[PDB]
């Protein structure tokens, strides 16, 4: 089974859950943070971290080292501009999977992803184009790879009673941070998500 997992992103809004979650399930989790005080202090903490950034192979390479699997949840923080980040990111992280043999990959990307994609909000474009080059890396990369394509990130709490479909239709067009991170990890223990694409929802009210 998978024991040792990397994650990227793991100081951001759905990261920082799915590290404590991640942590507390038994998982030895090493993550890659440009800023360590951005980890918190309180409740489940990281096994292993490695300062530096995503864009820098060599940091990425040091990252991956001895993992079991990689769990991407990079983002750009609500920044709307044009971005090569994310696919930039990916294109490290698989090269440093082919370099140290892990080959099981969960990354975040969006809905929009399987939405019409003539419906995308002009705001989300560019970043929603960086979404569709780092999906277009990790399908290519050979590896197992599952892709999550959220809808609307919320607040709400953890549940573990969300459904996930594999076309973009579904109960809601809501998933709780918390929830997305569990279901990152619920990726960990099945095969059956591999070389698809995921929709996870859930009606909170
Ligand atoms: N907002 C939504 O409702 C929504 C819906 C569907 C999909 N999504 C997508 O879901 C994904 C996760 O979103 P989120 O809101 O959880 O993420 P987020 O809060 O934007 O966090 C982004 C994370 O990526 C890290 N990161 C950014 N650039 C990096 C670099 N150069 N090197 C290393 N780490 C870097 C950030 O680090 P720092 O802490 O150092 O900044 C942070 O940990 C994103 O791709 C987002 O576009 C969002
Ligand atoms: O996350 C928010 O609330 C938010 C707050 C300020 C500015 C934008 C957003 C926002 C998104 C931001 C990024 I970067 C991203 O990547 C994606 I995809 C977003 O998808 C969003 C979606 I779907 C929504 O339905 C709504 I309402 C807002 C967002």
């Amino acid at each position: 089974a998978v024991k040792k997992i990397a994650i990227f992103g793991a100081t951001g809004q759905t990261g920082l859950t799915t590290l404590a979650q991640a942590v507390q399930a038994g998982y030895e989790v090493t993550v890659l943070v440009r800023d360590s005080s951005r980890l918190p202090s309180e409740g489940p903490r990281p096994a292993h971290v490695v300062v530096g950034d995503v864009l820098q192979a060599a940091d990425v390479d040091k990252t991956v080292a001895g993992q079991d699997a990689v769990i991407v949840l990079l983002g750009t923080r609500n920044d709307l501009s044009p971005t090569t980040v994310m696919s930039e990111g990916a294109r490290n992280i698989v090269a440093a999977m082919k370099a140290h043999g892990v080959d099981k990959v969960v990354a975040c990307t969006s809905a929009f992803l399987l939405w019409d994609p003539t419906k995308v909000p002009p705001r989300l474009q560019a970043v929603t184009d960086d979404h569709i080059r780092m999906h277009k890396v990790l399908r290519e990369s050979g590896l197992k790879y599952v892709a999550v394509m959220p809808p609307h990130i919320g607040d709400q709490p953890l549940t573990g009673a969300y459904t996930v479909t594999l076309d973009g239709r579904g109960p809601s067009r809501v998933i709780s941070k918390h929830d997305l991170g569990h279901f990152m990890l619920r990726c960990l223990t099945t095969d059956e998500y591999d070389g698809h694409s995921t929709y996870p929802s859930h009606q909170y009210q």
